[PDB]
C-alpha cells in the first residue's frame, strides 16, 4: 500500500511482459522466443538514431506531421527494453542498451511526447498507442529509472489520456492505459478509474454494439464481429481482470461473470480445432497476418488468462478446451506467436495430466443477433453466414476486405481435419465471385456496408444438436432474390433453394463448393462412381450428376455431395494466383507478394434472368466414396417441399423434420401448418412429439399459430410463450413471439398414456386493453395515462400531430367469426377523427371522437369485419381530421371489444333441409302458395290428427337468449289452433298458432334461453287441429 501493493502489481505486470525472473530455457519454445526477442531488439538498436542533434529516433518514424511515429518509436523502444530485461537474452542487462533506451525516452520527453505537447494529426497515437507502449517500457525499466524520469513519462500519459469517455475498444484501451499508468505512478485513484472504465463494456445487449445473450457479438452497429472487435475486448478485459485480481482495485462488478460466459457462448463455438471462424471476423478476413488460425491465438490466450481468475468449474472447463486445441496445434501456431509468459502457461497446461483434453465439441447453435449459425457434429463443423435488414452483408472500410462482396450471401463454411483450408492464403487466391453456398450474379460485385430489404434470416433448433436456417436473399443494388434454406442433422447438411429470380441480365449461379486442394491440386474427384481427370485446367458441365466425392488432402477431410433428383453441376479444377493487396490495400496491411493455390469449384447455373429457379444438394462430410454412393441410393433425408411457399426436409433415421415458412398466410407441409413466416423443427419418438418454433423476421409482434396433424394424449413440457390449444384429434398451439429476437420456443407433447382433457376453447379476450396491446406500426408515440374511469384503470393517449398519423395494434382473435368492432374512448378536449382499418381494409366510416357533453367515456361502434381464421390481426386507427372544437388530433383510447353478430348466431331450419328435421307420420309437400321459406312446405293433409309431428332441432352456436320465429303458408283451409312446442333450457313452452293468417312472414313465438348444442327443439303437433297443419321454417335470433 502506497508503495508495496503497487510494487506487487507492477511486478505481476512486468512478468506478463517478459515471462518472469526465471524459466526453463531448455524449453525450445521459450528458447525460440528469447532469440526472437534478442534479434528484434538488436535490429532496432542497430537502426536507431543515437546522437544529441537527432530529430527522430528512427527514420521509419519521422516526426512533425504523422502521429503514427509516436507509437512506432515507443514500440521500437519497447522491443529493446524487452530484450534488456528478458531472462536468457544475450542482451539482458546490457549497459549500453540501457543507456540508449533511457536517452530515447528522455529525448521523447523533451521533443515529442510530454505533458503539454502538441498532439498533431491522429489522436489515437497520442492517447492510446503511445501511452500503451510507454507504459510497457516503464514497467520493464522501472528499477533503472529515476523518480523524476518516471514522473515525467507518467505526466505525459495523464496529459494525453486523462479520463475514460469513449466507447467500445477505445474505452477499453482508455481503461488499460489509465490503469497501468496508475499502477506505475502509484496513484490509487487513477487505478480505480481504470478499473471502473470497463464496466460499461460488460452488460449484454439486445440491439446495436456488444455481446448478446444468444452468443452474438455485433460491432459497427450491423456486423457479426466476435472474431474482430469482440476478440480485442475479450483480450483487454481478461488482462485487466487478471492484473487487478486480488488487489484493492480488483474488478467487483457482478457483470464480470459475463466475461466467463462469453467463452462458452461467443468463442468456443467459433473455434474449430484452432481456427477462429472467418464468418465472425468481419473485415479482418482480409489481413494476411491474421488468418483464421492466427486469429484464434488471442482468444486461446484470453481463455488461459480467464482460467487464472475463474471459479473452479470454469477454470477447469477453460483449461480443457485450450488443452484440446494446443494438442491439435502440431505446427505450434500458438506457441510461436505468444509471449514467454503464455508459453509457460500453455506448456504447463499440456504437461499437466490432471487436466484432460475436452475432446470434440458437438452442438448446434443459432446466433439470431448477428444472422449466423454453427453446426458442430462428430467429424465436421459447419458455419453459416447470412445477412438481413438487421445485419449488413459485409464490411469494407479503409480499403480493407475489398473483395468481400459475397461473404454474407448465404455463404457456407465446412470445417474438418484440413486445418489449413481457410488459411495458407485461401483468401488471396480463391475466386471471391464464387464463395461456397452463395447464390450470386456471375462475376459481379455488391455494395459494401449494406443491409437487405429482407427480414427473413434466422432459424430454429432441436435437442441442441439439429437445426434449420433460412435466408431470403436480395442482393443489394441487384434485382436478384432467392430463398435459401439449410437443414443440419447428424451427419448431413441439406441445402435448398427456390424462388430464385432476377432481371439483371446476368447468368445466375449457386456455389456448391470451392475447396482449396493439396499442393498438386490432384485430390481425386469421383463423380457418379467414376474418377474424373485430376489435372489442373479440368473443366466440365456435368449433367445427370447424382453424387460426387472429393478426397481430402488429409485423413478426415473427404467431402461428399448428393444431388436429389440429379443435377447439372459445373466443375473446375484450376490453379489460382493473387495477392492480399486485392483484399487489403490499407497502409498497415498492403502486401503484394503473389501466391498460387489450387481449387475445386462446383456450382449450379440457373441461367440468365431466372423467374423461379431452384437447387437442392446434400453435404456429406467425412464419408468414403462408396458410402456417398450408398447414401445416394437410400438417402436418410426426404425433401417434403422446395418451393417459394415453404422448404422442408425430414431426416428419416432421426425422425427430425425442419421447415421454413416464407409467407404470412396459412400454409401446410408435412404434418405442420403455420399461419405466419416461421422456422420450425419437429422431433418424433414413440412416446412424444416435440416442436420448436421461431420468428426469423424478428418483427412479428403478435402470434404464430401452429397445427400438427397428429393426435397427442397431453402435455409433457412447454416454454412460457406457448399456449396449447388442442391435444386430439390433432395438436394445436400458438406462440406469442413479441420481442422474440428470433429465439426459439419449444413444446413437447405426449403420444401415449390415457388421453387427458383437451384445453377449453379460448374465448375472445374482451376487452382488449389498449394499454397492453403490442404495437405493430406507428407515426407518433402514444403514452399510457392512469384513470379510475377507464377499463383496467389505464387509457392510451395518442399523440398524433396531423392527418394520416396512425397507430397500428396487434390483437389475438382467438375464435374465427364475424365481429362488430367496438372501442371505448375516454373524453379528452383533444380528440381527433379516426378511421379504423383491419389488415389494410377500412372498417366502417370515420368516427369523430370529440364531444363536449357530460359523459366521461363512450362506446364507439366502428363497424363489422369477418375474421376467417383465428390468429393475429392488425387494428389500425388513422387520424383523418378533427372537430373544430378539438385541441388537436389526439385520442384517449381505452380498449377494443369484438362483439358477435347475427351472421354467427342466427340459425334457420327449413323442412328440407337434410339435417335438423325429424318427422312423424305422413306429410305432403307443394309449391302452390309462395308463402315462402325454401322451395316448398309440408302439410298433414287435414288427417291423422294427434298422430303427426314435425320437429325442428336447431344447432345453437352459443348458449344464450334467442327469439324464436316461425314462417308458414297461410290460406283459409288452415287450422287456427296449431299447437307448437318450444323445448329450451329450463323447460318446454306450448302455444297455439293461427295458420290461416300471417303467412310468408317470420312470426315471433317467444324468447327463451337455449344451451349451445341440440338439446332444444321446436315441434309442431296436430292434436285437435280444426284444419290443415303446415310445417315450413323456424329461426332463432340471438338477443342482444
Ligand atoms: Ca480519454
Ligand atoms: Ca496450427
Ligand atoms: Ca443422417
Ligand atoms: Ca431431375
Ligand atoms: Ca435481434
Ligand atoms: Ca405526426
Ligand atoms: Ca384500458
Ligand atoms: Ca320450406
Ligand atoms: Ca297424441
Ligand atoms: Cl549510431
Ligand atoms: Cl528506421
Ligand atoms: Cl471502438
Ligand atoms: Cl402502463
Amino acid at each position: 500500500p502506497r508503495a508495496d501493493e503497487f510494487d506487487t502489481l507492477r511486478e505481476k505486470y512486468k512478468a506478463m511482459l517478459n515471462g518472469g525472473t526465471t524459466y526453463n530455457l531448455s524449453d525450445p519454445d521459450i528458447a525460440a522466443r528469447v532469440n526472437a526477442i534478442t534479434v528484434t531488439a538488436q535490429g532496432y538498436w542497430d537502426s536507431m538514431l543515437k546522437d544529441p542533434n537527432r530529430n527522430r529516433l528512427w527514420n521509419d518514424a519521422p516526426f512533425g506531421s504523422d502521429s503514427t511515429s509516436i507509437t512506432t518509436t515507443y514500440r521500437h523502444l519497447y522491443d529493446m527494453a524487452l530484450a534488456y530485461t528478458t531472462y536468457g537474452s544475450s542482451l539482458q542487462g546490457n549497459a549500453a542498451l540501457k543507456a540508449d533506451i533511457i536517452s530515447g525516452l528522455d529525448w521523447m520527453n523533451a521533443n515529442q511526447f510530454y505533458n503539454g505537447c502538441s498532439q498533431y494529426q491522429n489522436w489515437w497515437h497520442w492517447q492510446i498507442g503511445g501511452p500503451m507502449a510507454l507504459n510497457d517500457i516503464v514497467a520493464l525499466m522501472y528499477t533503472e529509472l529515476t523518480a523524476t524520469q518516471i514522473s515525467n513519462y507518467m505526466a505525459a500519459i495523464y496529459y494525453t489520456q486523462a479520463s475514460v469517455t469513449m466507447t467500445g475498444a477505445n474505452r477499453l484501451w482508455e481503461s488499460q492505459v489509465i490503469a497501468i499508468s496508475g499502477i506505475l505512478n502509484k496513484d490509487s485513484a487513477r487505478v480505480a478509474a481504470g478499473r471502473d472504465g470497463i464496466s460499461a463494456l460488460l452488460p449484454y445487449v439486445a440491439k446495436g454494439d456488444g455481446f448478446y445473450n444468444d452468443g452474438s457479438f455485433v460491432q459497427h452497429t450491423y456486423y457479426a464481429y466476435n472474431g474482430g472487435y469482440g476478440s480485442e475486448l475479450l483480450s483487454g478485459i481478461a488482462d485487466l481482470i487478471f492484473i487487478l485480481n486480488g488487489s484493492s482495485w480488483q474488478v467487483t462488478d457482478p457483470n464480470k461473470n459475463n466475461v466467463y460466459r462469453w467463452i462458452y457462448d461467443s468463442y468456443e463455438p467459433f473455434i474449430y480445432k484452432g481456427n477462429l471462424m472467418d464468418m465472425v471476423r468481419g473485415r479482418e478476413i482480409s489481413r494476411h497476418g491474421l488468418q483464421d488460425d492466427k486469429a484464434a491465438v488471442t482468444v486461446m490466450a484470453s481463455i488461459i488468462r480467464l482460467s487464472q481468475t475463474a471459479a473452479s468449474a470454469d477454470a477447469t472447463a477453460f483449461k480443457r478446451m485450450v488443452k484440446y486445441w494446443l494438442l491439435l496445434d502440431t505446427d505450434k501456431t500458438f506457441l510461436k506467436a505468444v509471449s514467454i509468459d503464455l508459453i509457460i502457461a500453455a506448456n504447463q497446461l499440456v504437461n499437466d495430466s490432471t487436466v484432460t483434453s475436452r475432446g470434440e465439441l458437438v452442438k448446434y447453435k443459432q446466433f439470431s443477433g448477428m444472422d449466423r449459425a454453427v453446426q458442430l457434429r462428430p467429424g465436421f463443423g459447419f458455419g453459416l453466414s447470412m445477412f438481413s435488414s438487421r445485419i449488413g452483408n459485409y464490411e469494407s472500410i479503409n480499403a480493407e476486405n475489398n473483395k468481400g462482396w459475397h461473404t454474407g450471401d448465404g455463404m457456407t463454411y465446412l470445417y474438418n481435419t484440413d486445418l489449413s483450408q481457410f488459411n495458407d492464403h485461401f483468401w488471396a487466391t480463391v475466386d471471391n465471385y464464387r464463395l461456397p453456398g452463395t447464390t450470386v450474379l456471375q462475376n459481379t460485385t455488391q455494395t459494401a456496408n449494406s443491409r437487405s430489404d429482407k427480414s427473413w434470416a434466422g432459424g430454429t433448433d432441436i435437442l441442441g444438436q439439429y437445426g434449420v436456417s433460412g435466408m431470403e436473399l436480395h442482393t443489394v443494388g441487384k434485382s436478384l432474390t432467392a430463398k435459401k434454406s439449410w437443414f443440419m442433422f447428424d451427419d448431413e447438411i441439406v441445402a435448398l433453394g427456390s424462388g430464385i429470380a432476377s432481371t439483371d441480365g446476368i447468368a445466375t449461379e449457386t456455389i456448391v463448393e470451392n475447396r482449396k486442394l493439396n499442393s498438386s491440386g490432384n485430390n481425386a474427384l469421383i463423380v457418379n462412381g467414376t474418377a474424373k481427370p485430376g489435372s489442373l485446367g479440368w473443366s466440365e458441365t456435368m449433367t445427370g450428376t447424382n453424387y460426387i466425392h472429393l478426397a481430402g488432402s488429409v485423413p478426415g477431410s473427404d467431402i461428399g455431395y448428393y444431388f436429389p433428383g440429379g443435377a447439372a453441376v459445373k466443375g473446375l479444377r484450376e490453379a489460382r494466383s493473387g495477392s492480399w493487396s486485392s483484399l487489403n490495400s490499407s497502409a498497415s496491411w498492403k502486401d503484394s507478394t503473389l501466391h498460387t493455390r489450387n481449387f475445386m469449384t462446383l456450382w449450379f447455373d440457373h441461367g440468365m434472368n431466372p423467374t423461379n429457379g431452384s437447387y437442392s444438394y446434400v453435404l456429406l462430410p467425412n464419408k468414403t466414396s462408396s458410402a456417398v454412393a450408398s447414401y445416394a441410393a437410400t438417402p436418410q433425408i426426404s425433401i417434403l417441399e422446395n418451393s417459394s411457399s415453404a422448404q422442408a426436409v425430414k431426416e428419416t433415421q432421426l425422425n427430425v423434420t425442419g421447415i421454413n415458412f416464407w409467407n404470412d398466410e396459412p400454409t401446410t407441409v408435412g404434418l405442420v401448418t403455420s399461419n405466419r413466416k416461421a422456422s420450425v423443427m419437429t422431433k418424433e419418438t414413440a412416446s412424444d412429439f416435440e416442436i420448436s418454433v421461431s420468428d426469423p423476421t424478428q418483427s412479428n409482434v403478435g402470434t404464430i399459430y401452429i397445427d400438427v396433424n397428429k393426435s397427442a394424449t397431453g402435455l409433457i413440457s412447454k416454454d412460457n410463450e406457448i399456449t396449447v390449444i388442442q391435444y386430439y384429434p390433432t395438436m394445436k398451439f400458438k406462440v406469442n413471439v413479441n420481442n422474440s429476437g428470433g429465439k426459439s420456443y419449444k413444446v413437447k407433447f405426449s403420444l401415449t398414456g390415457t388421453p387427458g382433457s383437451n384445453p377449453s376453447p379460448i374465448p375472445i379476450p374482451n376487452p382488449y386493453e389498449a394499454e397492453a396491446l403490442p404495437i405493430n406500426a406507428l407515426t407518433d408515440t402514444p403514452v399510457v395515462y392512469n384513470d379510475a374511469n377507464a377499463s383496467g384503470g389505464k387509457k392510451l393517449g395518442f399523440n398524433n400531430n396531423a392527418v394520416d398519423d396512425y397507430v397500428e395494434f396487434s390483437l389475438d382473435v382467438t375464435q374465427p367469426g364475424t365481429y362488430d368492432v367496438k372501442s371505448r374512448i375516454m373524453k379528452s378536449t383533444n380528440s381527433g377523427i379516426y378511421q379504423l382499418s383491419i389488415n389494410g381494409t377500412n372498417v366502417g366510416s370515420a368516427q369523430d371522437m370529440f364531444w363536449t357533453t357530460s359523459e366521461l367515456s363512450k362506446e364507439f361502434t366502428m363497424g363489422s369485419y369477418s375474421f376467417t381464421s383465428p390468429g393475429s390481426y392488425l387494428f389500425r386507427l388513422k387520424t383523418t381530421g378533427k372537430n373544430v372544437s378539438s385541441s388537436g388530433y389526439k385520442l384517449m383510447l381505452d380498449n377494443f371489444s369484438l362483439v358477435s353478430t347475427g351472421i354467427d348466431t342466427t340459425v334457420i331450419v327449413d323442412n328440407a333441409d337434410a339435417a335438423g328435421v325429424t318427422k312423424v307420420g305422413t306429410w305432403t309437400g307443394t309449391n302452390t302458395q309462395t308463402d315462402r321459406y325454401g322451395a316448398d312446405y309440408i302439410h298433414d293433409g287435414n288427417t291423422g290428427k294427434g298422430t303427426k309431428s314435425v320437429t325442428f332441432t336447431p344447432n345453437v352456436p352459443i348458449s344464450g337468449t334467442y327469439q324464436v320465429y316461425m314462417m308458414w303458408a297461410a290460406h283459409t283451409n288452415r287450422a287456427t289452433n296449431v299447437p307448437v312446442d318450444v323445448t329450451h333450457s329450463g323447460g318446454t313452452a306450448t302455444l297455439n298458432v293461427n295458420q290461416q293468417g300471417n303467412g310468408g312472414v317470420w312470426n315471433l313465438l317467444g324468447t327463451y334461453s337455449f344451451n349451445a348444442g341440440s338439446t332444444g327443439a321446436i315441434k309442431i303437433r296436430t292434436d285437435a287441429t280444426n284444419g290443415y297443419v303446415v310445417a315450413d321454417a323456424v329461426k332463432l335470433v340471438k338477443v342482444p
